[PDB]
């Protein structure tokens, strides 16, 4: 139960929130990708590319870091869950 305040997180949310909302062509691919963007826990920006919407799923448990608005950075670990029906929510806990 934590108000998820960084950024990365914020804007994952959302596009977890546009792919629930997103109807899959036949084979179960979304009609178009999606491209998510985060920060690794040694500081490397990373993008993924999210062809269906269960690859949701392998961001679950990643550790990343996220710099707070006093420049320091901060190390969680993403969560994402299926709360039925394959419809995602994604939040985070914290790594130490
Ligand atoms: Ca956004």
């Amino acid at each position: 139960g934590r108000h998820v305040v960084q950024q990365q997180v914020q804007v994952l949310q959302r596009q977890a929130s546009d792919i629930n909302n997103t109807k899959s062509l036949p084979g179960g691919k979304l009609p178009k990708p999606v491209t998510v963007k985060l920060t690794d826990e040694n500081g490397k920006p990373q993008t993924y590319t999210i062809n269906r919407r269960e690859d949701l799923m392998k961001l679950n448990g990643k550790v990343l870091s996220t710099k707070t608005t006093l420049g320091l950075e901060q190390t969680f670990r993403l969560r994402v869950e299926d709360i039925g029906g394959k419809n995602y929510r994604v939040f985070y806990e914290t790594n130490k």
